[PDB]
């Protein structure tokens, strides 16, 4: 899986 | 799943 | 310094 | 200063 | 596992 | 579960 | 300068 | 400035 990183600042880490 | 950073500085990082 | 996570999901991370 | 994410996966991180 | 991080500047970070 | 550093630097990072 | 992990369970990310 | 990573396993976290 990947980590991931939503960004506006803000960021969302997800696993996927 | 996220990431979450629990934080007191120290962090927990929670995989939920 | 140190990494300060202001968590609110986002969090945003501060070089402290 | 905060890090900052570019993402595209690849992401670069930077601090800001 | 772990973190894997492929580094080229970007990086990829993967759950290995 | 939780991020597990083993720090020596150099770092594995484990999910507990 | 490195991001060095003093670890505890939580963590304190140090900029050095 | 970069966050960077060096990686065996292990990585080395450098702020350059
Ligand atoms: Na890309
Ligand atoms: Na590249």
């Amino acid at each position: 899986a990947y980590l991931l990183f939503y960004t506006e600042a803000k960021v969302t880490v997800t696993v996927k």
